[PDB]
């Protein structure tokens, strides 16, 4: 068998509120998860998430083909250069299952700074037409404000298990410019589920996503109540139980960078499970020109050899990366 992996529940609601000693207690936990397995799941975080499952469930049920390529991005429409990272993302039957839906921050308009620019991660969001989908972009916009207010709190968390103020990377993360985004994925059950869409590891698990880390600061993902997830720790990969209540928390890469590996950024696979369910990231990314000063408290007066990266590098080369790593999803 495979152990399972030591994820503690932490209630962050006083990363909400103004007790801060509460806010210590809660740091402290947050510092010995991301030192030990590197994931925890947010408890007490006060966002709907059985609606959002739910408008979710509607939206990608409904969905039909000839609107999946009206949305898709550029790596299955060449009529859409300008969607690198915001629309649909198809499945291919018969050889790739997953499909999902991104959208960025819904302040990236036609006139924002940025946008007119041209500014490379910076995309106008697509969205299906309002008479099929009723509700669901309002539903889908205010969900990003939603868990954008859970991301800040969880930031003044790290923050302030790493001895900074609470803002340290909150201030860095602002309504008008962050580059965060919602990614609504589908993993479908299918009968019979084609062998070209299960991957496999080198230990022989099936896999439907190989292993990574995340590009992001943090990342902050809902999923149905399906077990999937794996952690490698120095004990091996181990299984991350499935809580379709709570929001599941890692740190991503920038994290590692910043922090001189101080917060790995957790090596993590997906399993394959022929079973429909979801899987809902919302990757922590800060501004285009943000740049936090790496650091290390581990050392005494917390210099790191590392040097400063802005985010917008980190993440134009990141999800290039990933994707060429892993496939394009
Ligand atoms: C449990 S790994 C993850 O949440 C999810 O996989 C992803 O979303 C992957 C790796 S991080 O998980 N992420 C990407 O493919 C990056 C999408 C980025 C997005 N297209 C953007 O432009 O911001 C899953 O397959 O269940
Ligand atoms: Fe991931």
């Amino acid at each position: 068998s495979v152990s399972k992996a030591n994820v503690p529940k932490i209630d962050v609601s006083p990363l909400f509120g103004d007790d801060q000693a509460a806010k210590m207690r809660v740091a402290q936990q947050i510092d010995a998860a991301s030192r030990d397995t590197g994931f925890f799941y947010a408890v007490n975080h006060g966002i709907n998430v059985q609606r959002l499952s739910q408008k979710t469930k509607e939206f990608h049920m409904s969905i039909t083909p000839e609107e999946k390529w009206d949305l898709a991005i550029r790596a299955y429409n060449k009529e859409h250069q300008d969607q690198v990272r915001a629309g649909y993302y198809l499945s291919i039957p018969g050889k790739k299952a997953v499909e999902s839906f991104c959208y960025l921050n819904p302040n990236f308009t036609p006139d924002h700074p940025r946008i007119q620019a041209k500014t490379p991660t910076h995309e106008v969001n697509v969205w299906p037409d309002e008479t099929k989908h009723p509700g669901f972009q309002d539903f889908a916009e205010q969900y990003y404000w939603d868990v954008f207010g859970l991301s800040s709190a969880l930031l003044k968390g790290y923050a302030l298990a790493l001895g900074k103020e609470e803002n340290f990377f909150a201030r860095h993360f602002k309504p008008d410019d962050t580059l965060a985004s919602v990614v609504l994925i589908r993993y479908p059950y299918l009968d019979p589920y084609p062998e070209a869409a299960i991957k496999t590891a080198a230990d022989g698990t099936k896999l439907s996503f190989e292993w990574h880390e995340d590009v992001s600061l943090i990342t902050v993902l809902y999923q149905s109540n399906v077990q999937n997830l794996q952690v490698e720790t120095a004990a091996g990969y181990q299984d991350i139980e499935a809580d379709d209540t709570g929001y599941l928390i890692n740190c991503g890469s920038y994290m590692a960078h910043l922090t001189n590996n101080y917060y790995k950024a957790p090596i993590h696979r997906v399993k394959w499970v022929n079973a429909e369910r979801q899987s809902l990231p919302f990757f922590v990314n800060l501004g285009y020109d943000s740049v936090i000063d790496p650091f290390d408290p581990r050392e005494p007066n917390g210099k790191s050899d590392r040097e400063p990266l802005s985010y917008g590098d980190y993440l134009q080369n990141g999800l290039v990366s990933l994707i060429n790593k892993n496939g394009q999803t």
